[PDB]
């Protein structure tokens, strides 16, 4: 039983990365898709996780993902332009909590995630 | 600020895939890694999500990921061989719930996830 | 709110006190005061109490949308301890209303405006 | 174990610790009327609290002090009056700063009732 490799961030644009606020855009391509021809769940999550890490960095911190929860609201499609917005909603000494949401070019919600990040040091 | 693309399943072996139980192994490679040289969180999640889909298919169903929660317990390292075990723990009328575990070659727990899948149909 | 007497039944299991400040179209605001029965052995609002607050308000969001539904999954982050006599504001909002699923965000903040806890509920819609 | 028993009797009308050894805990309880919602099903908060407290017990059995940082729960099948629930907690990761517990609740017919994961922040030894 064969299935294709899943790649994330073969293209992206960082529109914003400042003080706990991150906006990144990307276009869904063939390497983003699952066997059903929709944006893979792992692809969408990876978008959110990377943007969460980007938020961490924008706070001048180094950290690792400790825990995450994600809801998939609307399918992502080939050639969709996805906007990934990440923001810190709580900054603690050892943990941070980030909200990350993805919307498509028509402004429709694709997925929504919450990340608990473990602070591992200071940039 | 530049960062590399993250790839998943550039290599894998399906050891088991039958009746709601799936076992897949894979090797952590350079495309698996984040900027710190550890297995990317999205990579690990993708391993879990894909094996969850594999569980759905092994039950003779087609489905979509509705919700997922994941805990990252121990870092995945370059050249680690990861074993991904997924099993259905509840089959509802339109939804299924999968437990997925990733352990390394040393038998240490790497991460643990729960997936709520939406059943979209019945396979042929 | 005789129209939601079921809530008022379950609420007297989860609140020794509460006030609904807002309840309209997927947006709910409820306040409550932390009491002794809310506390664990160490004097903090125990996780089950806070979770139950969020769950109850999530049910309220569902009702405010005119729906019947069942919780499939829930996630909660604990940010700051709740203390005796704290006044907690529990805000619920629908972030996705589908015909088959709903997703609710519930946030709890204290009288000082600090984040107490943050939760998400994944619900299966069962009716009107 | 004064803290666990205060919290357990303050939240539950009955419980039994059947097993408690080194990150593995088993507790049973019988669903009573106070456990039920207006429609006669076990409250989501009741089930969650069962899981959270058993998670705290797992922490204790490891000889640690900690606080719940994050939790996820999946509701699989409704709990009913007179059901006997078996709540099993297992540590799947004991870290220096965090612990992760897997908690499963099954009923007397062996059916999965709910499944939860708890992320605990370790605050000390105990
Ligand atoms: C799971 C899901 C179908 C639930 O549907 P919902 O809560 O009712 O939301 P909506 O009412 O807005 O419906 C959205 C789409 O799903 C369809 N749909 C809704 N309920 C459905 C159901 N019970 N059965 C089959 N299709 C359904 C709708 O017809 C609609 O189709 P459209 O794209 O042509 O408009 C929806 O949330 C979803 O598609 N999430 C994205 C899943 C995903 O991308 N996972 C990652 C890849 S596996
Ligand atoms: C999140 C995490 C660091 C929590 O730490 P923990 O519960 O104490 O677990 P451990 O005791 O086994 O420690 C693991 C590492 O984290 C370090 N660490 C633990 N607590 C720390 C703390 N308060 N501050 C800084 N570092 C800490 C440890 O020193 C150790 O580092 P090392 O392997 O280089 O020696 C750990 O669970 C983990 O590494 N999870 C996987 C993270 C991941 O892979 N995310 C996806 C990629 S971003």
């Amino acid at each position: 039983f064969h299935f294709d490799a899943i790649s994330a961030f073969e293209n992206y644009e960082i529109e914003k990365m400042r003080d706990g606020h991150v906006v990144v855009t990307t276009k869904v391509v063939n390497s983003s898709l699952n066997y059903y021809g929709n944006a893979h769940g792992g692809y969408l999550f990876t978008l959110c996780d990377q943007i969460s890490g980007l938020v961490v960095i924008s706070l001048g911190l180094d950290g690792v993902t400790l825990q995450s929860s994600i809801n998939y609201l609307k399918a992502g499609k080939l050639d969709d332009v996805l906007t990934i917005k990440g923001e810190c909603v709580h900054q603690g000494r050892t943990t941070c909590v980030m909200d990350v949401d993805i919307t498509n070019q028509e402004g429709r919600n694709v997925c929504k995630a919450t990340f608990t990040m473990f602070v591992t040091g200071q940039r």
